[PDB]
């Protein structure tokens, strides 16, 4: 049923950190709003160097975190992320290009897909969020430049 459709993404989104305090009303835009993608084993999510205007929702599964460096001719794997994480974000904080690979690390992985209206129009809607999120690209900002990210 639609409500119980509702309530079942609203439980699983009020665990997620960044949307943990959100009003219900902007939740309820959330809700109303994303699509679900589904993925294999080995997909790229998001390709570095890419134009990318969506926020992601890890909702099932997980995926690994590459990048292009300096020295290296491979992508280097930066880190993992599990259910109730999310990415993408910078691309529409800094207003830039897609800055790392997400490839699903097992199979029938499963993401919220999130615009950048609806982004705008909630998470960015609040000072607090937003000074939170500006603040965690900034730290980005400075891994990357650390390990020379290409
Ligand atoms: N440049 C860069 N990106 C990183 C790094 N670690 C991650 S996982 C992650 C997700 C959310 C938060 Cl708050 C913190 C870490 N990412 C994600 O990869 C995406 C590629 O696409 P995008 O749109 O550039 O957004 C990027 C980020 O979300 C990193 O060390 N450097
Ligand atoms: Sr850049």
């Amino acid at each position: 049923t639609a409500q119980a459709r509702d309530e079942q993404y609203r439980n699983f989104l009020r665990s997620v950190s960044l949307l943990k305090n959100l009003p219900e009303d902007k939740l309820t835009k959330i809700i109303d709003c994303l699509e679900v993608e589904y993925y294999d084993k080995g997909d790229y999510i998001i390709r570095e160097g890419e134009e990318g205007s969506t926020f992601f929702i890890l909702a099932k599964g997980k995926v690994k975190v590459t990048q292009s460096t300096e020295g290296h001719d491979q992508p280097q794997l930066i880190k993992t992320l599990q259910k109730g994480e999310y990415f993408g974000e910078k691309a529409l904080i800094s207003d830039d290009v897609r800055s790392a690979n997400i490839i699903a690390e097992e199979n029938d992985v499963a993401c919220l897909v999130i615009d950048r209206e609806t982004f705008n129009q909630t998470v960015g809607t609040f000072e607090e969020l937003q000074k939170y999120l500006e603040g965690y690209v900034a730290n980005l900002n400075r891994d990357d430049e650390k390990r020379h990210a290409k």
